[PDB]
């Protein structure tokens, strides 16, 4: 049984022993990349025969915010349990930031083709974990580098965006 | 006229008489469960031939969250006016979480078909009320009875979730 | 290079000179409303030749918010930079409201058609933008006038919804 109910209570495990409750900023912050998570699934599901490109790089930033989830869990202090390193994750939205950025043509408004669309409001629910994990950093000691990449991501997350309209011959909607 | 203008001023009514701001714990908690019901709504549209099982339970679902809804907008003292009671609900989620689970086949990421991918995104919104129900929890007296329910409900979207991908064939995403 | 890096550590910039973190309130309602955008675009994708005449006003509400979120980034008391003015878009939206509320036919539940569906979580999203822009004006003077707006603009998405669901032939989901 997935349900144990030792949460029917409001409280809830993290990794290592602490039990907190569920409106706790680390239990927040986990809570929100894993809503941006799953919006990223729910945007990779909307991809076909046009768009087919943005697939495996989608799919490798939910591996990367799974990471994320698991070290904003754990507790910096903890003796038993940090996995996430920025470095390599973050070039690489970089260079995909910098490749998506030359190929495509005001300020921008979220929008286009349903992809576009959809990249642009991960772009905004990686914005809100994104100060969701300010805000436990400034009451804990957090992973920064899971800091820095959530906040190149959403950047990509525009880049690409872009991209995905470029894809489907859609202009991108302007501020008039 | 739908709009009266009494919240232009950013305070609002809930059952009985307290008058409230918008950012109220109470508010933001009625709030949550609300939005969580417009994306059942939304996750109820995407469904299809191959799908059209799961469409009762989610209609059903919606009703229950309008429920929830309404006891978080109640105070516990309140003397003029609490409708939900866990134990049926629960249940009936519970069985559904047993038949679910043992039909479908590493950790599980969210994603797979479109209404697998928006299951998912339920489960990570209920979760972000379930949140804000616990904040509302430490202030003031609530209905433990919504909580109960709303920690299932999230157990539920995820088994739903893989089931829904297992209806058109779908393999789960799964961490690499 | 989109990527400034100058967020790296939660804090950015608004309008004028304030650094400010992440989490401040300010940067929250900011990107609520931003986040309320980015849904009116997805939602705005969903048209199709049914739905066809809903896409321009949608398009307009992209800009109004756009507005929106510039006000909220701006400090009343700040001497070098106020945009949005609520009357004529309002009004605007009080006219589509009272449109749309005499078209269409218990409580009712969000959901329908996939873009009344949506146009329901809009509803919702803008609610939850209104508690944090509420929840600024609490500690900050902001302008009242975007507040009016987006408390109005919930009623505009909920009459919208209706209608979505109307010009598909769709019965609005109700409350048992
Ligand atoms: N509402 C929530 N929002 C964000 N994260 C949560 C929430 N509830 C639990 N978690 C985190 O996710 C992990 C697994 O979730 P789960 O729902 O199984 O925990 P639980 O609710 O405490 O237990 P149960 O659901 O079996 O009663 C928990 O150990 C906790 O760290
Ligand atoms: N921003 C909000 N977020 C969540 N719940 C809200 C919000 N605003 C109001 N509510 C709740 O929903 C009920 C109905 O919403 P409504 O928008 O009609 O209230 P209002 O904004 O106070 O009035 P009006 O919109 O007519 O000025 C309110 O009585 C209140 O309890
Ligand atoms: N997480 C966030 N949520 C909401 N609004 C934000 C967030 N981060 C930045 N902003 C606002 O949006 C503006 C532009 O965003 P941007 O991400 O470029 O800022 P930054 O993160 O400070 O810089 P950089 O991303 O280049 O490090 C900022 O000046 C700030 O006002
Ligand atoms: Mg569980
Ligand atoms: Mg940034
Ligand atoms: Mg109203
Ligand atoms: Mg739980
Ligand atoms: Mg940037
Ligand atoms: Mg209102």
């Amino acid at each position: 049984k997935i349900y144990t109910k030792n949460g029917d209570k409001g409280q809830t495990r993290i990794i290592g022993k602490q039990i907190l409750y569920k409106n706790d900023p680390r239990v927040a912050a986990y809570g929100e990349v894993n809503e941006l998570n799953s919006w990223v699934g729910y945007t990779k599901s909307l991809i076909n025969s046009h768009t087919q490109v943005l697939s495996n790089e989608l799919e490798e930033i939910q591996q990367l915010l799974f990471d994320c989830g698991h070290d904003l869990a754990t507790p910096a202090d903890d003796e038993r349990h940090f996995k996430f390193k920025q470095e390599q994750p973050t070039v690489w939205l970089e260079e995909k930031i910098d490749n998506y950025t030359q190929v495509v043509p005001k300020f921008i408004l979220p929008g286009g083709t349903q992809l576009a669309s959809a990249l642009h409001v991960a772009r905004t629910i990686t914005r809100r974990a994104e100060r969701q994990i300010v805000q436990l950093m400034r009451e804990e000691q957090i992973n920064q580098d899971v800091l820095i990449f959530i906040n190149r991501l959403s950047d990509y997350f525009f880049a690409a965006a872009r991209y995905a309209n470029y894809l489907e011959q859609q202009p991108d909607m302007l501020y008039r």
